């Protein structure tokens, strides 16, 4: 009844595209066309607070990307619109954002797009394995589904200084992340700063898990990980972004030692029906 | 008491505006050493962000990162530590003092963001309309924009124009959304209460909601548009201003949004001046 | 006795190339250090540009710049000292090795221009048809891409096609254009003389002009086209081919320039392996 | 009855370069009645390349693309069919020209290269070398750039600068590449021979190799640099000192290569003006 967010593993190419709305007297035609072919395992679809603010609707548990004030900087440029193209090679993920972008126009613009690709069977750029942790099988519906079949999502852009991060002793990284690197093996003794020990699932009340599907990326921006993380509400994210930023107890993830995040958005991921994607919270 | 320059009558022919992220709070002091006694206010300007008073366990009255507003529109918030603009005689002028003052931040600050930005024109925004015409001068503009302690708060925002689908509307069109005649300049006294001017009058909000605006356009790789800059004595004005814009206030979205949107937001302190450099003394004192 | 990775079918999805430049002629003996231990052949290709030559005061036979062509259409040669194929899993290893590359080949070689490549659909152009239909294969494809020591000459253009207006052309035209069919990729005999397959007939030249693409779609901020790869014995094959689709030999200019234009160009030796790695003594010897 | 622009100096604080392809020569004769009227050689300067001559099958006399040098050092050859020279007060007004250009010459020409081009310090390479210093000037200037019939030929090159490998040197090492003294401009006669003003000098060429320059620097996402411009009677100036400053005449190269090196490489023709208008005769019959 959800989409196709669990599938592991991820895809090794995938594009996503984010949209504003700027002619909302032309969004029926876009919709139109674009309806029709989300079927959320090729193409997966969320819906932003501002595609819902305005058509004057309200969707529960749905809100804009936060904005934290801490000493560390993540961003909050949400959008109307988000897609998430997966295929099989970069050229047929290009050809489909063109036809894309021709069907939701003049009503949709493109604000924002990356390319995104599975690096060593699921690796970060860094080398460390990336979805150790993630719940899977029934665990993974329940940390990521909500009742009625939809999802929420958060999505970062985090560019990361590869130079200085790789140039440190390698027992220096391991403490960044608190796994080594050479084994994947956790470190007990790692410090409280450590992203491991900042992002442990178990240890937050209520428990803060969540099914993450992020992939690495590289343009003229830089490079680093497109991270995606689904819940059943934006709860587990947002705890857990709070504590990496330093505002639950004054201890900064060592993350922010050598990336950053770009962008940030909040999307609501409408159920499944059997005739397609069903919004009707947002038509009626 | 304030520092200047940003009062300076009419702007720059050219500028630049440089953000820096707090990337090693450890090399701080070596960095501000080698900044601080080159910030004169005038070719020089310096805005403190949320980011770098909080990593200093330190807050500033007034000070707080760019607002999320929850509307129709987008209008990211983007906020980084630190704010330089320079201002200057030509391009590469700024961009050889651009170099110069990377190398003395580093490693404690990295680059975030960059804008160079011209003057177009008398001061015409990038579609032709006049830019600054109710702006307050004087003593009215330092009542607007200058704090008690001398000190001032500047909200920025990058904004990209849509110039083909903006100027390919008829002019009548175009003047509706902006409130004014391009040809002329004058004032429509019958634009829809969409139009900018009409979602902006200074004098229509309780209380009254002046500023001191320091606007110029840019282009690159991202496009172009106009580098908004509005210096104000707290960001009350700014903000409610954004608000009516963005339809919180009465359901109704400003016009600009039919053809521009922002890129970025931030919030940044402007710190007096003393009679020996500028005055970060809130920030470093015991 | 050649880099065997050039005639490995079909090409790998991920690929990548590098284009150096010399910049500090005096620093090659570090960079050959670093680099000849890692050039397999396989994983890593390397090609010799003129350049690089003429800066040792050397001379290979058969080698020379890429050729300046007098024509109605644009075909840039863009030289460099060094070209470096690397042939890998995914893009973030080509990434990677990207880096240890410029890193160990600096101060010596300063990178002039770098191009991602990728396999789509198996084997095609972004525009749907087949690439490498007629390429020779086996004791063939030896003969035409490796000379007798063992060494080959590899001709690079970077092409950007106009996909928007390629592919609103109706089907009878877009396949006018290329020479086959996109429905079943059967060869057009009544097709005109500018279409590309008919331009570039290889038993159609006097001798023959069969070589050995390895062309690759590719797409970044430039756009998205054709990084076009020739293996050859020698330069002649491919150069009297791009002559006669520049219309230079009947006036006649090909279809490919209506929809799509190389921005670069190079020629590039590819020594010859020895049982002991790549052998580049014709350019250290004495 | 020449474009009378190329001679003024200084060159405008403002300009911009365009480069254009000619993807449908078949839509040339639009292109072309949207284009003409507004060359005044002044604010808009027009170049003619080999490729826009060869596909009409007509001929120019001193008029090639720009050469292919077989050298140590890369000076590539990236010649388009048209030349565009903006010059204006800012470059917002610089950037609306553009576009209405754009949309004027489409479809027949695609833009292919743009630089903006600005003066510094009055007149200096960001290195902070002053430029243009022994450029012929009055009627000098008229005998080293234009032709009989009012044409000029004019050669571009947009060197990417290395500032901050350069200006880390010694200021001792920097005059020695350039051979003048940045602290005011004097040249140096004990200036290696690789000195860029011993490697171009004007008379120690037989014939003599005048020319005038209009560069300006430039900056953008590429990096930074000089847009290098020299206009002449014909090519052959600027050739001769290219191939010398390549090492092609007696191995020396010139230093300007120890920091920079050219991204691009255009000859175009620059036809002459007549009383009412651009003088484009000898390409439409
Ligand atoms: C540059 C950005 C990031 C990188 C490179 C990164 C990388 C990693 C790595 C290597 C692991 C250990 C392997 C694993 O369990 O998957 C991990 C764990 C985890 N990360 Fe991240 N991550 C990033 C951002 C984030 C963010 C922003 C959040 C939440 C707001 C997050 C949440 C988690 C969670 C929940 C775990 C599992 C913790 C556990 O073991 O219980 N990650 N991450
Ligand atoms: C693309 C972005 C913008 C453009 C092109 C633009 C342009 C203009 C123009 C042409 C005028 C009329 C001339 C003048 O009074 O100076 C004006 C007025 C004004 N604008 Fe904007 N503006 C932009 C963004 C903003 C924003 C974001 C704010 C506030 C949050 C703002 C506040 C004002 C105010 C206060 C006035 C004076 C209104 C009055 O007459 O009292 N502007 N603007
Ligand atoms: C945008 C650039 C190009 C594209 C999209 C392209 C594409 C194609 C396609 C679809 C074919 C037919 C299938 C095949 O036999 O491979 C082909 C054939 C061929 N191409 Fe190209 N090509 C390009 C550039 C070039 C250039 C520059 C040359 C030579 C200088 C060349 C040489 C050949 C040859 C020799 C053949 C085989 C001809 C034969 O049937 O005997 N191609 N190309
Ligand atoms: C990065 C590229 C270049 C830079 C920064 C540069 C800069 C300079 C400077 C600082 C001078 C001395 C001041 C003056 O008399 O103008 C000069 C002189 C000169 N340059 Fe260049 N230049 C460049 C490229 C070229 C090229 C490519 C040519 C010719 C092909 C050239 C030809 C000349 C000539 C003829 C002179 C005057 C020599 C004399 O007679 O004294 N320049 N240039
Ligand atoms: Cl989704
Ligand atoms: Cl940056
Ligand atoms: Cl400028
Ligand atoms: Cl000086």
């Amino acid at each position: 009844f959800q989409q196709g967010l669990l599938l592991t593993p991820v895809p090794a190419h995938a594009r996503h595209l984010f949209f504003t709305l700027q002619f909302p007297e032309a969004l029926p035609a876009a919709l139109d066309a674009l309806l029709p072919q989300v079927d959320g395992k090729q193409l997966l679809l969320g819906v932003g607070a501002p595609l819902v603010k305005a058509l004057g609707r309200e969707i529960p548990g749905l809100r804009p990307f936060p904005l934290l004030d801490a000493a560390v900087e993540n961003p909050s440029t949400q959008h109307a619109l988000w897609l998430w193209l997966r295929g099989d090679d970069r050229g047929e993920l290009l050809l489909r954002t063109r036809a894309l972008e021709q069907a939701l126009a003049p009503a949709f613009s493109l604000a924002d797009s990356v390319d995104a690709f599975r690096h060593r069977g699921g690796r970060d750029l860094t080398g460390y394995e990336d979805g150790t942790e993630n719940p899977t099988g029934e665990e993974a519906v329940q940390a990521a589904i909500a009742l009625d079949g939809s999802s929420f999502v958060a999505f970062q852009l985090w560019k990361h200084d590869l130079q200085y991060f790789k140039a440190l002793p390698q027992a220096e990284q391991d403490n960044i992340i608190g796994r080594r690197l050479s084994d994947n093996e956790e470190l007990d003794d790692a410090p409280a700063s450590a992203h491991v020990k900042r992002t442990a699932q178990e240890s937050f009340e209520p428990e803060a898990f969540m099914v993450r599907r992020s992939m690495p990326w590289a343009d003229g921006r830089g490079a680093g990980l497109a991270f995606v993380a689904f819940g059943k509400s934006f709860d587990a994210f947002e705890v857990q972004l709070r504590r990496m930023s330093g505002l639950e107890d004054g201890i900064i993830d060592g993350l922010y030692r050598f990336s950053r995040p770009l962008t940030g958005g909040y999307y609501w991921c409408p159920p499944m029906s059997e005739t397609g994607l069903d919004l009707s919270p947002l038509l009626r």
